[PDB]
C-alpha cells in the first residue's frame, strides 16, 4: 500500500499543493525529500 504521500504525487502540483499532509518535496525530477535526494539538493516550488 502506498498513497497519502508526496513522494506517490505523479505530478508537482499535489507535491506544492499538500505540504502540511506530505513531507516529499520535487528533486530535479521526481517528488522526494533530502532523505532522497543524494545531491542535498530540495526544491518545493516549481508550479504555479
Amino acid at each position: 500500500g502506498s498513497a497519502m504521500g508526496c513522494r506517490h504525487f505523479q505530478s508537482c502540483s499535489q507535491c506544492l499543493s499538500a505540504p502540511p499532509f506530505v513531507q516529499c518535496g520535487w528533486c530535479h525530477d521526481k517528488c522526494v525529500r533530502s532523505e532522497e535526494c543524494l545531491s542535498g539538493t530540495w526544491t518545493q516550488q516549481i508550479c504555479l
